[PDB]
């Protein structure tokens, strides 16, 4: 096979944590650890040997991985779990633990071999991603409701005002009369007019119910929010072989923006480019920042997608104009309103590759 | 320094893959593998020994992990990466590989120890989660706009119809009189009524523009979609010490549903329960499905959160009613409309633990 002592050496000098324990009733006493386990746990070998690892949980006793591992050890099946542990210094970390029970026949004794890895970075990144998910969902819901309400307010402000004007006109016409049915009819109009007024107020009410979304701005790094937005919006990039190119300038990264609003602008651009790029020979998405003019900096996002026929391009930012069967046509309108609220100007043009290049300034 | 021979046995009988290779210039020849590696690769020891793992890469040569591993091994740093490999049958799997180089001083030779895990399930689950996240965002925007349109339609159906009826009444009342303005007024009223009708139609138009999501029915298994919904809504469970209990029935898996709509209903219930249970000493969430009645299956989700005071309970399902500053009061309204559109029954109750129990049927 392999020189056993060399195997001991290789196990001792590994970077991943390796432990050997022995079964004693309800205890799993440690009989061997490697220096990687020392650096990971922050304890010395002589302090911890011939105890059970339960102490690594500290005061955090009620974790399900504990019961899962207890049952797996009882039944004798190997298992993989994640637990919350604390080192000697008291710092928290997450431990990926893979236990394999083995029955040594030479001793007729049950032992366990445990592989441990420090997965704190992975869990932290997962938490950041889920936080991004929650806030992206919330602000997308807000922007959708707001644009729907504003469009309804306009499209109903026209006929409602028309109705009120017809009421005023008919009343003015009937005022020049003395017939018996005129008063009654007149009163009737008033009732209708009364209701009419309410409708308008109601609209504004619901309108101001959707406009209570906060409009703050803060100093934000463009690099960070570009990475967060790529992490969110670029699901299909791996599967659809999308070539990413970030042409960034480190001296011009900080803009005054709400990071979630810029995230949703970029998310919308990414979703649109990947959806458009379903049938494209070249699949390359480039994001670039450049100085543009008058102390403002321009961000460009270019794709090689299906592009726009000539009749479509000047209708892009209009609310509810859509090309996709499953679209809604509010993404670009909301994005443009966000960019303009930030003091910039956003526009689009066809690219030489037959796809599309979008630009905005901050 | 402990037993040493016993150790070789412990490594041989591990469930995780463990390999030892030796450096040959720029090559890493395999000199020891464990039966776990055989099970992982589907190859025999005599078949696979004394080569370099490269081959397990198959035809997938242009992966970044290859260059990362080459640079780390050349420079001498240990590293952990993920690669795509193929077994003997040609099936693809993903390998999480942790390599640690060690310089044996007794021989003055470079060896490597490699920990291998089959991490295909994790990658697949993450890809499914990202797809679910994308569709969740899309349909949340969709449902938000739809609910806003339906709420405005509800709150305006009274005054619009009232105005139109007052117009019809005024027209009947004035019809028959002998006055100079009567003909004109008549036409005017009609025009006004016309406008009113148009206004109503407009709302439905915009409503039906967002309601063009397909209204399909399903065969999907509830166990799977419950796990998917937990994957989206129950991220914080590990970090917030939430106790999960899934009481599932293999006999009660088929429901009549639109899968994206049930995804969003469950996501909303999960988010709401975690939000309510943020400050709770006892935190327990139970989801259970059973054959109740009406040839339909009922799913129950109960929590022990802060709950609702008695004056709130009958206001839960009202659109736009919210308690939390970061809420919107549309989650429950959308959930109710989805359940009623699907033919089901939705309800709520206070729990004995002070929390909340929600029920639905499918
Ligand atoms: C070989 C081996 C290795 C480990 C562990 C167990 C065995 C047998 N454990 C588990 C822990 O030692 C207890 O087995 C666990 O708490 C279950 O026992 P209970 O407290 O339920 O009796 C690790 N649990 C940890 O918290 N950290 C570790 O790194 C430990 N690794
Ligand atoms: C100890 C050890 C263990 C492994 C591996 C390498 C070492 C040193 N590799 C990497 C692979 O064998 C090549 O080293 C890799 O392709 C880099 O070498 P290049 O082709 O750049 O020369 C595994 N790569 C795999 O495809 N699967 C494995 O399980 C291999 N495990
Ligand atoms: N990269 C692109 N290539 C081609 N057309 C695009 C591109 N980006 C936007 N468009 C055009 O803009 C329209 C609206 O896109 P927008 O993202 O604003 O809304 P939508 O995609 O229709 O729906 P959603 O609200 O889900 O995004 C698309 O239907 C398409 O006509
Ligand atoms: N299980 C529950 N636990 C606690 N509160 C609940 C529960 N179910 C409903 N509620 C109450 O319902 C109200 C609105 O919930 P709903 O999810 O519909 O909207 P929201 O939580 O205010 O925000 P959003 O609409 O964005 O979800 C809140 O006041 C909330 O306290």
């Amino acid at each position: 096979m392999i020189n056993a002592k060399l195997l001991q050496l290789m196990v001792e000098h590994s970077n991943d944590g390796i432990v050997v324990a022995e079964q004693e009733g309800n205890e799993s006493i440690l009989i061997y650890v490697n220096p990687a386990f020392e650096r990971l746990t922050g304890y010395c070998a002589d302090d911890i040997l011939y105890q059970d690892c339960r102490f690594l949980q500290g005061e955090d006793h009620d974790q399900p991985g504990r019961a899962i591992i207890r049952e797996a050890i009882r039944e004798g099946r190997p298992c993989c779990q994640v637990l919350r542990n604390y080192r000697k210094d008291g710092s928290l970390f997450w431990n990926e633990l893979s236990i394999t029970p083995v029955h040594n026949e030479a001793d007729q004794l049950t032992y366990y071999i445990g592989i441990q890895r420090d997965v704190t970075e992975h869990q932290q990144t997962q938490a950041r991603l889920q936080e991004l998910q929650s806030e992206l969902v919330h602000v997308s819901r807000l922007s959708a409701m707001g644009e729907m309400a504003s469009a309804l307010a306009h499209e109903l402000n026209q006929p409602l005002a028309a109705i009120s004007n017809y009421m005023k006109g008919s009343r003015r016409l009937l005022a020049g009369s003395s017939d018996p049915n005129t008063p009654k009819v007149e009163s009737a109009l008033d009732r209708a007019a009364e209701q009419a007024l309410r409708a308008g107020q109601i609209i504004r009410r619901l309108r101001d119910f959707v406009a209570r979304g906060e409009s703050e701005k803060r100093v934000e790094s463009l690099s960070k929010l570009i990475e967060e937005a790529g992490a969110l919006g670029l699901a299909g990039a791996r599967e659809q072989n999308v070539q990413l190119r970030f042409s960034l300038d480190p001296g011009a990264d900080l803009v005054l923006a709400d990071r979630v609003q810029i995230q949703q602008v970029l998310v919308n651009l990414f979703r649109n480019a990947l959806e458009a790029m379903a049938q494209s020979q070249r699949r390359e998405l480039v994001v670039t920042n450049t100085p543009a003019a008058d102390d403002m900096i321009e961000v460009e996002v270019s794709d090689t997608g299906s592009g726009f026929q000539d009749d479509v391009i000047p209708n892009l930012f209009q609310t509810f104009f859509t090309t996709k069967d499953t679209g809604m046509g509010v993404g670009l309108s909301i994005s443009r309103s966000i960019i303009e609220a930030h003091g910039g100007r956003m526009w689009a043009e066809s690219n030489a590759s037959g796809g599309a290049t979008f630009r905005f300034t901050l």
